[PDB]
């Protein structure tokens, strides 16, 4: 499956792609404003994620740091990134279908659209100014808007027991972005696509 990753932000981002225990394609790359990077993701990939990292520095060996979404200091991510990170999430070729969503469960850093480039399903988008409107207690000093689990580490926010409800904090994310997951047990906003669809992830789709 091909994913074209497009940076429409006015600032540079460092795209990342991982399934948690391995890189997808090269795992990461710098995208200047306007740049597009196309990666290939193996069919059957379960629990894949794509995200943006901001304010990164890497040396010539590809080691460094990012202010949001850092994946163990690597340019080429092999693991998931440090919150806050808006997440494009996907599982491919699962009994004949693909499943896609956007999630704010790990917070929000950069607005995103995640859409198929092939027929048979709709895209999803979370492009509101979540960082600008972020509740004081969730603001990440390093940049972005943290999820409540990251900030407070309670069973209720982290849904540790599989029993949790919406919260004042989850409702903030849901109000700004109805089409993204706002907490673990949120009413799903997952889209079912034909198996083996192709996709485009666009950062800052409306600006």
């Amino acid at each position: 499956a091909t994913f074209e990753i497009v940076n429409r932000c006015s600032y540079t981002v460092w795209a990342a792609a991982s399934k948690g225990d391995a890189a997808l394609d090269a795992g990461g790359r710098q995208l200047n404003s306007g740049e597009s990077w196309t990666i290939n993701v193996e069919p059957g990939t379960k629990g894949g994620k794509i995200w943006a990292r901001t304010d990164c520095y890497f040396d010539d060996s590809g080691s460094g740091i990012c202010k949001t979404g850092d994946c163990g200091g690597l340019l080429r991510c092999k693991r998931f990134g440090r919150p806050p990170t808006t997440l494009a999430e996907f599982s491919l070729n699962q009994y004949g279908k693909d499943y896609i969503d956007i999630s704010n469960i790990k917070g929000f850093n950069v607005p995103m659209d995640f859409s198929p480039t092939t027929r048979g399903c709709r895209g999803v988008r979370c492009a509101a100014d979540i960082v600008g409107q972020c509740p004081a207690k969730l603001k990440a000093p390093g940049g972005g808007c943290n999820d409540a689990c990251t900030v407070f580490q309670t069973s209720e926010y982290c849904c540790t027991t599989g029993k949790c409800g919406p919260t004042e904090y989850s409702r903030f994310f849901k109000r700004l972005c109805p089409d993204a997951f706002s907490y673990v047990l949120d009413k799903p906003t997952t889209v079912t696509c034909p198996g083996s669809s192709n996709y485009r992830v666009t950062f800052c789709p409306t600006a």
